[PDB]
C-alpha cells in the first residue's frame, strides 16, 4: 500500500440517475491500478454522460474468498449488463467465479475476460463472438481469426480486439471508450453513443507520414525478418477514413492480416475526403515509390463529379497496378453504377465466410507485385488461343500477333527459345500439317496429365464429373490422360485450347498453366465464360466484351487497331452499270438519253438491285423527263452507298500498325463528322456551305434519288476524299522534319482543282490541323508497348473503347479500354439523333402499310453502338413512348418523364425491347429508366387511339387479370448471370430439327421482365413477352459499325424475333425488318433484307474483301466461312436473306475450279465449314440451286473430310 493505490471502494453509483439508461458492470481482476482506472471512467462518465449512467460492482481477485463478499459477487452478477475480468490464474477462486457467471451468461449483454485461466476465457461473450506477452499474443491472433468468420462476425471478433487493445492501454479515456462502446454495440444501441494518415489495425494512434509508419513496422516483434527488408513485396491499399472512425473495418483488417501472413509489407492510407490521389502522391513514395501494387477498397473514383485526367496523370507517376475491389464484395443498379468507375481509373478487378475473397483479392496482388519482382529472364509468359484448327469480329491474324509477341519478348530480354522463323512455321509448331497436305492436321502435345495428377491439382475435379463422367473423358484424351495442347519456347508457352460446366480437357489446360508450368502472366486475344494476371488483347471498337472480361476473367484489356478500312469499290456487273451511268450526261447532251435507261435498268435488275430501287417494267421512252433521272439517281444513289461503304479488308497483325496512306479512307470520313467539342466542322458541310447549299437538305434529296443531288454528292465526296489525301502526301515528302505540316497549302488547291474555291480558311484552318493529330495517333505504335508495361507490373494508361472514327480520342491503341459512366447517356445530341432515326422509321413503315403508324416496335439493346454513339439506339426507343432522359444538377441521367402528345405529334408506339445480358451488365440503370417510361405511358389519361402502350396494356390487363402498370411489363433480358437466345450455338453447331426448336429456347431464355418497381427481382414473365411480341408490327435493331455488321458476328442474329413474331401472332403476318445506320453523317434506316445484301455485296462476295483476306492464309478462310455461317443465321431467325446471295457464294468459291482447290489447300477446317453451310442452307429450304451445284458440294465435303481426319 506504501508504493501502489488502493481504495476502500469495490461500488460506484452514479448520484442521480436523471432518466438516464443505467447499464450493470461487474468486474473481477488482480491489479488494483485497472480497478481505480475503472471507477475513474465510472465516475466521469456519470458527471459528464447526458443519456447513460454505470453501476460499478467489483473485488480484487483474492477478495473471493470472503463468502459475505462471494455472496455479494454472485447476487451483482445475476443483475449485471457487462462482466470483466482479467488476470484470474488462481484456480481455486477461476472456479468460483466459473460458478458464479456460468448460470447467468445467457442474460449477460455480454462479458469480456482478458487473458485468464481458459476455464474463464470460456465465458466469453461479445455478440456473435466466443473462444469459438499473454496479452499481446491474444491481440495478435485475432486478426488471423476474421478470415474464417462472416462480416457480422468478424465485427464481433474486431470489437473484442478493439475492447482488448483499449484495456491495455489502461488509460482513463481508453477506459471510458471501452465501457461506451461495449454499450453502443451490445446494450443500449438506440442512443446516441485527421484529414488522411497511414494506419495499421496494431498501432493505436494513425500515422502522418511514411518514416514514422516504417520506424513503428521494423520495431514490431511479432513479424518475420522478411516483411522488414525493403526488397520485401509492399502491397498499398486505400480506404475511407469513415470505417476506420467507426470500427467498422474488420474487412480493413483481415485483408492486412492475409497480405502479411503471405509475407507483403502493406501501408493502408485513408482520406475524409474524396481526393484519394493525395493520399497515394504522399504515402506511396517518399524520389521513388515504396509500393509494388495498389488495391482500392474505396469502391470511388481516385479523384472526386470524379476528375478522371488528374487520377490518370497521378497513377502514371506512381506506374503501378491498380486494383479496386468494391466494398459490396463484403442492389444490381448501384453495383452496375459503381463497377464502372474505377474502370475508367484503369482499375483491375480481383472479383459464408471471408476467406475466399481476402485469399482471392491478396494471391492476385501478389502476383502482380510478383511481375515487378521477378527478373525479366526467369519470368514465364503463356499465350493462349482458342478455337484452332476452326471447325466476335476480332480481324486479328492470330498467329501473325503471337510471332511479333514472341519477337518483341525476345528483343527485351525474356528467354525464349527457338523462335520460329516465320509466323507460319510457328503455326506449324502448335498445329502440325494444319494445312492437310500429307496427313491430318494434328496438335502439339505440350504435356500429357494422368488422372492422379488431375485429380490432385484441380480440386474442383468432381464438380465437373455429373455430365463428363470419370476423368479423362472421350476429348483430349489419348484412354488414361488429359493432353495439354500447345509447344513451349523456353519461358514463352503457346497453348491452345480448341474446345470449352466445361470439360476435364478445359480444366486441365488452367491446371498446367496455373500448378505445373507455373505461368506469372497470361495473355489471350478476344475472339468464353486463376490468381496469375491475365491479359487480353481486344479490339479497340470492342468495350462492351471487353468491360466484360475486366469483370469475369479478372483482366486488363489493351486495345489493338481494327485493318486500315478501305472503301469497298464497285466490280463486275456493278462496276459495268457504274459505266453505263457515267454514259448518261454524255448521251443526253446528244438527245440520245432514253434507250441508256432501258439498257441501266436491265444491268441493275442483273445485278438484283431491283430489290432495293423500285424499277417498274416500263420502257423509258414511255417515261417523262423527270422520273428517267429519278430511275437513274436512285440506281446510282445505292451503288454509291456500295463503293463508299468504310470496312476493313484484312486482319490486324499487333504492333504492325496502318501506313499513312492506307490511313487516308478512315481520314476522310473523320474528316465527314461535324465537332462542337473540338468547334470544328465537316469538310463536307464547308464544301456544301461554299455553294449556299445545307448539307442536311443533300443527304435527304440523295436519298430521293434527285440525279443533281445526288452527283452533287458523289462530286463533295470526291473532292473531299482529294483535299484529305493532299494534306496526308504533304505530311509525307515533309518527312517528319516540321513537326505539324497543317499550321505553314495543298488541300487548298486540291479544293480549288475539285472546283470549290470559297472554302472558309478560318473554319478550314483547325480543321487539318485535327486531321494531321489524328493521322498521328491512327499510326502510333503503341500496341507491343501496352503488354510491355503490364508484364514490367507498370501501370497501362487506360482510354475509351469505341468507334475510331466518331471518336478519335479511341486512338491511340495500346491502352486498357474502358466503357462509360452508364450515368452519362443518353446526351441531348443523341437524343436530338434518335428523334430523326425513329421519325424516319415510322415514315418508311407507314408508306409499305397504307400510311398507318405501326402499334407496336420490337427492338433490341446492344451495350457495344450505346457506347459508341453515347445512347442513340437507347434513346430512340424512349422517344417511341414519347418520353425525354433527364439530367440532375450534375449532369446525371437518372430520371424520366413522358413529352405531351402536343410536342410528339403522333401517338405512342408501344414498345418490347430486347436487352442483350450485356446491356443488363452495364446499362440496367437505363434498363431502369425505359420501363418507367412505358408505364408512365400505359397509365397516361390520354385516348387509345393516340397512346398504344395504354391501348394495349389496359387489353392485357383485362386479359391476364392484373394491374395496367404490371400489363405494361416491355423490358427484358436473359436471367441475371445468362447471356444470348443460344440461337447462335444452336445454328454454329447446325444442332436443331426446326424454326419451332430456336423460337422455343429463345421464349424460355429471353422473357426475363426487368421491373423498375422491384429491380432486384427479374423474374421469367413468358406469358407477358407473349403478348407484347404478339403485338408486333416490326422489328429494330442499330448496325453497330461497317466492321461489327449482320453477318461479321452471330450477335444480331440470336436476338431477331422476327420469325418468332410471325409464329405468335394469330393473323401469321411477319413483321417489316428495319436496321439504323448512324455510323456516318447520313443516318440510314434499312430493311434487314437491304442491310444483309449490302453485307453481301460488300463484304462475303466482294473480291476486295475476299482477297484481302485471303492474302493472310489460313485464318484468311476463317473470316469468309464466318459472314456465310452469320448470313445462314438471319435464313434461320428472319428469312432475310435472297437466294442469289447463297448462288453467288456457291458460284465464287465452289464453282471456280481454282478458288475451291486455292480454299481447300489453304485451309480444310473452314473450307469444309464453307460447304457444310452452302449443303445446310439448301437441306433445310433456304438455297434453291441445281442437283449439279449439290453433288458437287457433297463431294468436296468427302474430300476435305478424308484430308481432316485420315481414311
Amino acid at each position: 500500500m506504501f508504493t501502489n493505490v488502493k481504495s476502500t471502494i469495490r461500488r460506484v453509483d452514479p448520484e442521480a440517475l436523471n432518466g438516464r439508461q443505467l447499464l450493470k458492470v461487474v468486474y473481477v481482476v488482480l491489479e488494483s491500478q485497472y480497478q481505480s482506472a475503472l471507477s475513474a471512467a465510472v465516475r466521469n462518465i456519470n458527471r459528464t454522460n447526458s443519456s447513460l449512467a454505470i453501476q460499478l460492482t467489483g473485488y480484487l481477485i483474492e477478495e473471493l474468498r470472503d463468502p459475505e463478499n462471494y455472496a455479494n459477487f454472485k447476487h451483482d452478477v445475476s443483475e449485471a449488463n457487462l462482466f470483466i475480468a482479467s488476470l484470474i490464474f488462481i484456480e481455486d477462486l477461476a472456479d468460483k467465479v466459473v460458478e458464479a457467471v456460468t448460470p447467468y451468461r445467457d442474460n449477460l449483454d455480454a462479458a469480456i475476460v482478458f487473458p485468464s485461466m481458459p476455464q474463464v476465457m470460456r465465458l466469453n461473450k461479445m455478440g456473435s463472438f466466443s473462444m469459438a506477452d499473454a496479452m499481446l499474443k491474444l491481440l495478435r491472433t485475432l486478426p488471423t481469426v476474421l478470415k474464417y468468420l462472416p462480416v457480422e462476425k468478424a465485427q464481433d471478433a474486431r470489437n473484442f480486439m478493439l475492447s482488448f487493445q483499449y484495456w491495455l492501454g489502461g488509460s482513463q479515456e481508453n477506459l471510458e471508450n471501452f465501457l461506451l462502446m461495449l454499450t453502443d454495440k451490445y446494450v443500449y444501441p438506440d442512443l446516441g453513443l485527421p484529414d488522411m494518415g497511414i494506419w495499421h489495425p496494431l498501432s493505436m494512434q494513425m500515422f502522418e507520414n511514411v518514416k514514422d509508419y516504417l520506424e513503428w513496422y521494423n520495431q514490431r516483434p511479432d513479424i518475420s525478418e522478411d516483411l522488414k527488408d525493403p526488397l520485401a513485396p509492399c502491397i498499398g491499399l486505400i480506404m475511407q477514413r469513415t470505417h476506420l472512425v467507426t470500427g467498422d473495418d474488420a474487412h480493413y483488417v483481415g485483408m492486412v492480416q492475409e497480405l502479411e501472413a503471405m509475407g507483403a509489407r502493406v501501408i493502408c492510407v485513408f482520406s475524409g475526403g474524396l481526393d484519394f490521389s493525395k493520399p497515394v502522391n504522399e504515402y506511396f513514395w517518399d524520389p521513388l515509390p515504396i509500393v509494388d501494387a495498389v488495391v482500392s477498397l474505396t469502391g470511388f473514383a481516385l479523384v472526386g463529379r470524379q476528375d478522371h485526367p488528374r487520377a490518370i496523370e497521378s497513377l502514371k507517376k506512381l506506374n503501378r497496378p491498380y486494383m479496386c475491389a468494391l466494398p459490396l464484395v463484403f442492389h444490381p443498379i448501384q453495383v452496375a453504377l459503381q463497377i464502372a468507375i474505377p474502370e475508367l481509373d484503369g482499375a483491375i478487378e480481383p472479383i459464408i465466410a471471408l476467406q475466399d475473397r481476402l485469399e482471392a483479392i491478396a494471391q492476385r496482388a501478389m502476383k502482380w507485385a510478383n511481375l515487378r519482382k521477378k527478373p525479366k529472364l526467369d519470368k514465364k509468359v503463356a499465350i493462349t488461343v482458342f478455337s484452332f484448327p476452326p471447325d466476335t469480329a476480332a480481324y486479328l491474324d492470330v498467329f501473325g500477333s503471337i510471332y511479333e509477341v514472341m519477337k518483341g519478348l525476345q528483343g527485351n530480354g525474356y528467354d525464349v527459345q527457338d523462335l520460329p522463323g516465320s509466323a507460319k512455321e510457328l503455326m506449324e509448331a502448335v498445329i502440325h500439317d494444319a494445312q492437310a497436305q500429307y496427313n491430318s492436321p494434328e496438335l502439339n502435345i505440350a504435356h500429357r496429365m494422368s488422372v492422379e495428377q488431375y485429380e490432385r491439382l484441380t480440386p474442383y475435379s468432381v464438380r465437373l464429373e455429373e455430365n463428363w463422367g470419370k476423368p479423362p473423358g472421350h476429348l483430349n484424351s489419348d484412354g488414361q490422360n488429359l493432353l495439354i495442347y500447345g509447344k513451349e519456347f523456353g519461358n514463352v508457352f503457346i497453348g491452345v485450347q480448341p474446345t470449352f460446366s466445361p470439360h476435364h480437357g478445359f480444366a486441365a489446360y488452367y491446371t498446367y498453366l496455373n500448378h505445373i508450368w507455373k505461368a506469372d502472366a497470361v495473355l489471350h486475344f478476344g475472339t468464353e465464360f486463376g490468381t496469375i494476371p491475365n491479359l487480353y488483347y481486344y479490339a479497340a471498337n470492342n468495350p462492351s466484351d471487353a468491360t466484360i472480361a475486366k469483370r469475369r476473367g479478372y483482366a486488363s484489356t489493351i486495345s489493338y487497331l481494327t485493318p486500315p478500312a478501305e472503301n469497298a469499290g464497285l466490280y463486275k456487273g456493278l462496276q459495268e452499270l457504274n459505266e453505263l451511268i457515267g454514259s448518261y450526261q454524255t448521251l443526253k447532251d446528244s438527245g440520245r438519253g432514253i434507250q441508256i435507261v432501258n439498257t441501266i435498268m436491265d444491268q441493275a435488275r442483273i445485278c438484283n438491285l431491283d430489290q432495293d430501287v423500285n424499277l417498274p417494267d416500263i420502257n423509258a421512252e414511255e417515261m417523262d423527263q423527270g422520273q428517267r433521272d429519278t430511275i437513274v439517281g436512285s440506281v446510282y444513289r445505292k451503288l454509291m452507298e456500295i463503293e463508299s461503304r468504310l470496312l476493313p479488308c484484312g486482319l490486324h497483325v499487333i504492333g504492325q500498325p496502318p501506313s499513312a496512306e492506307e490511313a487516308i479512307a478512315t481520314l476522310v470520313n473523320i474528316a465527314s463528322l461535324d465537332r462542337e467539342d473540338e468547334g470544328i466542322w465537316a469538310l463536307p458541310t464547308l464544301i456544301a456551305e461554299s455553294i449556299g447549299r445545307n448539307m442536311e437538305e443533300i443527304y435527304r434529296n440523295s436519298d430521293k434519288g434527285i440525279l443533281a443531288d445526288v452527283e452533287l454528292l458523289q462530286d463533295i465526296t470526291l473532292a473531299t476524299r482529294a483535299a484529305v489525301a493532299a494534306l496526308v502526301q504533304e505530311q509525307i515528302n515533309a518527312d517528319g522534319r516540321v513537326s505539324f505540316v497543317s499550321k505553314l497549302a495543298p488541300w487548298v488547291k486540291s479544293l480549288c482543282d475539285s472546283g470549290y474555291p470559297n472554302v472558309n480558311e478560318e473554319k478550314l484552318k483547325p480543321l487539318f490541323e485535327y486531321l494531321e493529330f489524328c493521322l498521328e495517333q491512327v499510326c502510333a505504335d503503341n500496341e507491343f508497348g501496352g503488354l510491355l508495361q503490364a508484364l514490367e507490373g507498370e501501370y497501362v494508361l487506360p482510354g475509351p473503347g469505341g468507334d475510331p472514327i466518331r471518336n478519335p480520342n479511341v486512338l491511340p491503341t495500346g491502352k486498357n479500354i474502358h466503357a462509360l459512366d452508364p450515368q452519362s447517356i443518353p446526351t441531348l445530341a443523341a437524343v436530338q439523333s434518335a428523334k430523326v432515326v425513329v421519325d424516319r422509321l415510322l415514315e418508311r413503315q407507314r408508306a409499305e402499310n397504307g400510311g398507318n403508324y405501326p402499334e407496336t416496335i420490337a427492338s433490341v439493346l446492344w451495350g457495344t453502338d450505346n457506347i459508341k454513339t453515347y445512347g442513340e439506339s437507347l434513346a430512340q426507343i424512349m422517344w417511341m413512348v414519347g418520353a425525354k432522359p433527364v439530367p440532375d444538377a450534375l449532369g446525371r441521367v437518372n430520371k424520366i418523364e413522358l413529352v405531351p402528345l402536343e410536342e410528339l405529334g403522333r401517338p405512342r408506339i408501344d414498345v418490347v425491347v430486347n436487352c442483350s445480358g450485356v446491356f443488363r451488365d452495364l446499362f440496367i440503370n437505363q434498363m431502369n429508366l425505359l420501363d418507367q417510361a412505358v408505364k408512365l405511358a400505359a397509365e397516361a389519361d390520354e385516348p387509345l387511339e393516340m397512346n398504344f402502350v395504354r391501348k394495349h396494356a389496359l387489353e392485357q390487363a383485362e386479359e391476364m387479370g392484373i394491374g395496367v402498370r404490371e400489363a405494361a411489363t416491355r423490358i427484358f433480358s436473359n436471367a441475371s448471370g445468362s447471356y444470348s437466345s443460344n440461337v447462335n450455338l444452336a445454328v454454329e453447331n447446325s444442332s436443331w430439327e426446326d424454326e419451332s426448336e430456336l423460337q422455343e429456347m429463345y421464349l424460355k431464355r429471353k422473357s426475363f421482365a426487368f421491373n423498375s418497381d422491384n429491380p432486384g427481382m427479374m423474374d421469367q414473365n413468358r406469358d407477358m413477352f407473349e403478348r407484347a411480341l404478339k403485338t408486333a408490327d416490326a422489328t429494330f435493331q442499330n448496325l453497330d459499325s461497317s466492321e461489327i455488321s449482320l453477318t461479321d458476328v452471330s450477335h444480331y442474329f440470336d436476338s431477331d424475333p422476327t420469325k418468332l413474331i410471325s409464329t405468335l401472332r394469330d393473323d401469321g403476318k411477319a413483321p417489316a425488318a428495319y436496321i439504323a445506320d448512324t455510323t456516318t453523317a447520313n443516318a440510314q434506316v434499312r430493311t434487314l433484307s437491304e442491310t444483309v445484301r449490302l453485307d453481301a455485296r460488300t463484304k462475303l462476295l466482294n473480291p476486295k474483301w475476299y482477297e484481302g483476306m485471303l492474302s493472310h492464309g489460313y485464318e484468311g478462310v476463317r473470316e469468309l466461312s464466318k459472314r456465310l455461317v452469320n448470313t445462314m443465321g438471319w435464313s434461320a431467325t428472319a428469312g432475310a436473306v435472297d437466294n442469289w446471295v447463297y448462288e453467288d457464294a456457291n458460284s465464287t468459291f465452289i464453282k471456280d475450279e481454282e478458288m475451291c482447290k486455292r480454299l481447300m489447300d489453304l485451309n480444310p477446317n473452314s473450307f469444309r465449314r464453307m460447304v457444310s453451310t452452302l449443303l445446310e442452307v439448301n437441306g433445310r429450304g433456304y438455297w434453291e440451286t441445281s442437283d449439279e451445284n449439290l453433288e458437287r458440294l457433297q463431294e468436296l465435303y468427302q474430300e476435305v473430310e478424308d484430308r481432316i481426319e485420315g481414311v
